[PDB]
C-alpha cells in the first residue's frame, strides 16, 4: 500500500563516518577497516582550490597533518596515498563496524542513497540518480563533501559515490571511490557545466509498473507499439533509447501485472505526445525517472537487509 | 543546494527492530532496554481480527507463547502486559543498543521518518507527514505492523508512531507508543475511513521559503495580505487556518530571507486562486506540505546527529 521514495537504512554507512581535517579544511571520510577515504581537496587552502596541484600540495604534508575524528576519539594516522581524486589515510585501528562492502561503479540510470553528513556527523539520507549526464541532483551544503552514496543487498553495502562539488543549476558531482569522477568533471574551481540532461525511460517505465501495482491505472490504453516506433517519439522528448537489455529487466514487473512492456510503452507514448491533462500518478503530477525496476520490486515486495 | 525530502539517519533504530512471533502471526517489535514494545494483534489470529477481544486472547497467553527474536538470538520472555493497541513484552536482556530515547505523542503537520520494517528486519526509511485527518501516506506491506516513526534531536531519538493497519484509499493509521492511535482509527478489521483530509497552512509556507533560499523565486508578488485576508481564502481551497503560534514557528525563515510571513502568505494566495501555469517549484509542480518549518532550516543549516 503506497509508494515512496524511499532510502536505504543507514545505520552500516553510519558507524564508518569520521571528520577529516588539514590545515583548517574539514570535511567527511569513510573509514573502512584500517583505511580513511575522503576527498582529496582536503588538502586544499580556499586559494589552492581556484587551480591546484594535489601532486604538490600532498608532498608538502606528512602523517600527522591529518587530523582523523571518530566521534571523540582521534584516529592516529600511519600511511598516506592519493589514488585519482581520492585520499587514502592509513589508521594504526581497523574501524569495528566496517560492514561487508564492495566499491563499484554505477551507470546512468541507477538510483542511491546518500547519507549527507557534516563534520563526520549524519545529518539525513535521501533516494538519488545518477543522471545520464552524469551529475545527481542532491543536497548538499558547505562541509558535505566526501559523504557517501550507497546500496545494500541483504549485509553488503555497495559503495559507488563520494560527493565533491556542486555546478552551475545546482546538480551535484563526485567521484567513485577509486576517486574517478563521474562525468567530464574536475576537482578544481573554474568554469564547469553539465551536459544537458536526458530522461530515463526504463525507470519511467517502471514507475508506471508501480503506478499499476498500486492500483493506479488510468493512464493504460488500449494499444501497442514497436520498440523502433517508441524510441522514435522518446527521441522527440528528450527521453533514452529503451535497448533489449531493459526490456529484459523490466519482465519481472511485465510477469507480475500482465502488462507487456511494449503495450505499456504504447501507454507512455500518449502520455507523452498528450500529456497527463491535470491528473497525477501515484501523486506526482509529472512521470518520475528516479525508481530503477529494482526499487520497484524492492519496495512492492518487501525486500529486508541483514 | 538542492531540496529533497530527506529523513533522519535510521542507525540508532536500526538497532532495536526485533521480530515478534506469537502462534502463526509475526510482526515487528521495537527493543529498549529490557522491553519489547509491538502492536496487540501479534496475538490475533486472522479470524480473531474480525471482531477481537484482545483481554480475553492474551488472558489465554503466557510469557513462554511469545517467540522474540533479535537476529538469530532468542530473547526469553519474563513478563508481559497491555496497555492500550500496544503489547509490552519484558525479556531478560536490555538491549545494549538502546539509544537514548522518548516517546512523544506528535500533532498534526509535524513529520518524522519511517524505517519499514518486515520479520524485524529493516527494508528502507522515508519521511512521513501527521495528516490533519491523523492518517499518514506512508509504503507498506503485510508484516510491516510494528515498524515506527521517529524523530532525532541530536542523539535522542524521539519515537512517535507505530504502524497497525491501512484504510480505504491506501493511507494508514496507527498509534503512540502509548498504544493510543491516531485519529478514530480502532485495531480491528471493521468498515473504517478516514475522514477528509486538508492541506498543512504552515509547511507550505516553510516550503516556498525553502524555495526562496533556494533561488526559486518566480512566485513572489509585491504585495502583503492580512492574516484574516489570507485565511478566508485559504478555507476555499481546504488549507488549514494560520494562527499566530504558525506565524511566529516561520519567524526563523521570515528573518533568513528578509520576507514577512504575511508578504509570503500573498504570494501563496496568488498560487492558490491562479495555480502555477505549468512551471514547478523545487522541481515540483504541486504545492507541497510535509515540511516543517523545522525541517526546512535542518535541511537547509546542515544539522547532524550524534
Ligand atoms: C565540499 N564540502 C563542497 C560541497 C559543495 C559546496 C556547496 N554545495 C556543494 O555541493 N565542495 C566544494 O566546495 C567544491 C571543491 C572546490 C570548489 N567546489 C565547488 O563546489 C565550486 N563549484 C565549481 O567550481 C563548479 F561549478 F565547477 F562545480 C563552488 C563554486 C564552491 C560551488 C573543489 C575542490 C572543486
Ligand atoms: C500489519 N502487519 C498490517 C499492515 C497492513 C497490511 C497491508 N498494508 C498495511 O499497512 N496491518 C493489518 O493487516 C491490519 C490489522 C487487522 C487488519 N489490518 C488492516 O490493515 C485491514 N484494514 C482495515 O480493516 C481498515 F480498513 F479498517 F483499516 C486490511 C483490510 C487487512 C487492510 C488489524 C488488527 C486492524
Amino acid at each position: 500500500s503506497g509508494f515512496r521514495k524511499m532510502a536505504f537504512p543507514s545505520g552500516k554507512v553510519e558507524g564508518c563516518m569520521v571528520q577529516v581535517t588539514c590545515g583548517t579544511t574539514t570535511l567527511n571520510g569513510l573509514w573502512l577497516d584500517d583505511v580513511v577515504y575522503c576527498p582529496r581537496h582536503v588538502i586544499c587552502t580556499s586559494e589552492d582550490m581556484l587551480n591546484p596541484n594535489y601532486e604538490d600540495l600532498l608532498i608538502r604534508k606528512s602523517n600527522h597533518n591529518f587530523l582523523v575524528q571518530a566521534g571523540n576519539v582521534q584516529l592516529r594516522v600511519i600511511g598516506h596515498s592519493m589514488q585519482n581524486c581520492v585520499l587514502k589515510l592509513k589508521v594504526d585501528t581497523a574501524n569495528p563496524k566496517t560492514p561487508k562492502y564492495k566499491f563499484v561503479r554505477i551507470q546512468p540510470g541507477q538510483t542511491f542513497s546518500v547519507l549527507a553528513c557534516y563534520n563526520g556527523s549524519p545529518s539525513g539520507v535521501y533516494q538519488c540518480a545518477m543522471r545520464p549526464n552524469f551529475t545527481i541532483k542532491g543536497s548538499f551544503l558547505n562541509g558535505s563533501c566526501g559523504s557517501v552514496g550507497f546500496n545494500i543487498d541483504y549485509d553488503c553495502v555497495s559503495f559507488c559515490y563520494m560527493h565533491h562539488m556542486v555546478l552551475p543549476t545546482g546538480v551535484h558531482a563526485g567521484t567513485d571511490l577509486e576517486g574517478n569522477f563521474y562525468g567530464p568533471f574536475v576537482d578544481r574551481q573554474t568554469a564547469q557545466a553539465a551536459g544537458t540532461d536526458t530522461t530515463i525511460t526504463v525507470n519511467v517505465l517502471a514507475w508506471l509498473y508501480a503506478a499499476v501495482i498500486n492500483g493506479d491505472r488510468w493512464f493504460l490504453n488500449r494499444f501497442t507499439t514497436t520498440l523502433n516506433d517508441f524510441n522514435l517519439v522518446a527521441m522527440k522528448y528528450n527521453y533514452e533509447p529503451l535497448t533489449q537489455d531493459h526490456v529484459d529487466i523490466l519482465g519481472p514487473l511485465s510477469a507480475q501485472t500482465g502488462i507487456a512492456v511494449l503495450d505499456m510503452c504504447a501507454s507512455l507514448k500518449e502520455l507523452l505526445q498528450n500529456g497527463m491533462n491535470g491528473r497525477t500518478i501515484l501523486g506526482s503530477a509529472l512521470l518520475e525517472d528516479e525508481f530503477t525496476p529494482f526499487d520497484v520490486v524492492r519496495q512492492c515486495s518487501g525486500v529486508t537487509f541483514q
